[PDB]
């Protein structure tokens, strides 16, 4: 250990990434949303758990914009400018496409807290239009996630439900002052 | 060897700039863009008069620097900041993304002006952009259908050479070719956003 | 100096970080709001060195309320926007403002002096809603220019810009400061 040991490990952090799964939730209690010409704006927020589903994270918060019409595919494009918040653990923020139709793939513009500094995509996979949504991110140029974030991802699908404490926000089951 | 030459390499990669021209199109067939005419301020005629917070959500077409391929599209929105009655000097805030079909997409945060050029942030991409950062200038040829940007990528792989080809010089008269246009199999990128 | 050296001095550039501190102030000149769920609230408001004695430029975005807090008399914003430096370049942010506390924005890049770069913004409140503080963590771009790292002044109600700088006084401003 030593000079080229310290600028290994340096380099080895501004290239590594991580993966970060949660789940993006509409409860239908926030009075978020849920056309099919250009132009509409659409603001929203909804409920954020982590990959295991037993833990509130917090909200997402942003707009999209509907872009287009597909009729054959059944579905429109929107250009998206949102953020995740994770309580004290910091944010994410994110920009790209969301398609009614299909998972896509947005850019990860960078974050804060844990978060600070990071870069790279992330993978946007509906299991319920539009109510149910799952997210893994790849993160590239920061610390180790704490391994709270980092439990055995529940495969997405219809069934896959947050446990009961964490839809109570239970203090065993929320993340460090839980964005609401 | 390797350890050395590895490093090296990681670094090269980082710190690495790639050059990336295409041409934007407004073809006027998509009802793009639309005006929304938020600010509310009207004139003397009956009519619209731009004010600070008409929102404009736009999307036009994207073909290589070559103007033989067509890419993609842009999508997203501009914010009227600033205006007066010059035609130049009018100044948006805005959010799009450029799509290149399977390649992935860019994303850029910046300023819009009027009858100038302008340098965009890149906020970063996808599929073969993954991770990239740096930034787009953007030069407006005729305004306001017809644009071209230069981009400068940091932080990825080499480009393919489909997206590399000779650059046509901007001016009025550069056009996309005739198979571009209605996007024959052979002059476009692959499943080419629309 | 040498080949370890040079990649050394590489690496130290792409992860070294820099604090850029700077004044928001609404001079109610621009015709930008000062402050119902998603409203979308456009804004532009002059921007000032962390020594106050030099005019920079402007901010420019876009502000979208997204709930009210009754418990904290406040609400959340999810905001996307830029910081124009004049020919130095610009900064664009996109993140939390929230009017009754501080919050961390993030940098999601820059032009010009902070082409590459990448961070965090603090944003601070000084006068609801008219004049705010920013302190700027920049990672991977080379050494700012001394002009603006002047020795900050601890932002205060009572902290104002010089009137060469609200004169936009040639040895008071960025080279063509943004306006």
């Amino acid at each position: 250990g030593g000079p080229l040991g310290s600028m290994g490990n340096k380099v080895d952090k501004l290239a590594g990434v991580q993966e970060l799964s949660v789940y993006e939730i509409n409860e239908r209690d926030r009075g978020s949303p849920v056309a099919n010409s250009l132009g509409d704006l659409v603001p929203f927020s909804n409920k954020v758990y982590d990959g295991s589903l037993q833990r509130r994270l917090g909200i997402t918060a942003g707009i999209c914009t509907l872009i287009s019409h597909n009729a054959e595919k059944k579905g429109d494009r929107y250009e998206a400018q949102y953020s995740f918040y994770f309580g004290d653990y910091g944010h994410i923020s994110v920009q790209g496409p969301y398609i009614t139709y299909e998972d896509t793939e947005l850019v990860v513009t960078g974050g804060t807290g844990i978060f600070a500094g990071c870069h790279g995509v992330a993978k946007l996979h509906q299991i319920i239009f539009p109510v149910k949504l799952f997210y893994t991110f790849y993160l590239q140029g920061i610390k180790k996630l704490p391994e709270e974030l980092c439990a055995s991802v529940v495969p997405p699908s219809p069934s896959a439900e947050p446990s009961e404490q964490a839809k109570k926000c239970h203090p065993s089951s929320v993340a460090p002052n839980f964005t609401n």
